[PDB]
């Protein structure tokens, strides 16, 4: 079982910065980043001390298929909750089944609009993180330690 | 029944203002901030909805007694870096059953001080990587209240 995160057009440094800290925090194996807009000077000072996540680790893509390749399951995240959505929408407690022995990526988005839906379309599950209904949407960074973490949980 | 959030000196305006966002997100009861460090005003850019959280809900005091009072738990978390019978998330379920709760969260560049391990009843652990077990502050924040409202 092997994972990946993919970051899609990153806008905030802060973002950027506290995902690096979690690749190292919950020993992500690869960290992929579509076309990041954050300033990736900035993002370093919130990155975990030491860690050479961004500098080394961190593979820019131009577009979302390179970021993709090369893995079994593609599992992307919205803060909506939905047809062919409800079709392919998950929950965390789905996750242990769905990955096991397989290499997945877990895709994020844009702060601001979120993934496309063809960046869904082109995804095997979307993935929607329990919270208020009335506000159920996570700052980027937050959602993916949340992820991160329900590959922890048990320890 | 009820949770409190507890956050001792927080520096970081990202970090309060994030922290805000989630207890709008994952509808925590009470709010508390202990002699605040970071500028809460520029802390509300990063708040989104959370924004009325802290204008309304958030209380302020200058010591850490005053934010722990009338609760029947208190659970601080840490790492070991920091710091047995230390607990999980995945514990607290059980744990926190018909009681009021503060969760006690410390100061980002600092341990825990003594007089928050004195007062807690549980020591809280998010299980990470050995070599980097610190989790930003706000991002363990978001980890236990995710725990919290999975349940
Ligand atoms: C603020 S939205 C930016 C990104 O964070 C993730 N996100 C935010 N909230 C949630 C949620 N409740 N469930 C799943 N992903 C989320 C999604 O990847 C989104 O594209």
């Amino acid at each position: 079982m092997t994972i990946r995160l993919v970051i899609v057009e990153p806008e905030g440094a802060y973002n950027l910065g506290f995902i690096a800290r979690l690749v190292k925090n919950f020993l992500i194996d690869e960290f992929y980043v579509v076309n990041p807009k954050a300033d990736i000077n900035e993002a370093i000072k919130f990155s975990a001390k030491g860690s050479e996540v961004i500098e080394k680790m961190m593979k820019i893509t131009n577009n979302f298929d390179d970021a993709i390749r090369d893995v079994d399951l593609k599992i992307a995240t919205s803060s909506i909750a939905d047809g062919d959505l409800l079709r392919k929408s998950i929950r965390p407690i789905d996750l242990e089944r769905l990955i096991k022995d397989k290499k997945v990526a877990f895709i994020f988005g844009r702060e601001s609009v979120g993934l496309t839906r063809e960046e869904i379309a082109k995804s095997d599950f979307l993935l929607f993180i329990p919270a208020n209904p009335e506000y159920p949407v996570l700052n980027l960074s937050h959602a993916v330690g949340i992820v991160l973490y329900e590959l922890w949980r048990n320890r």
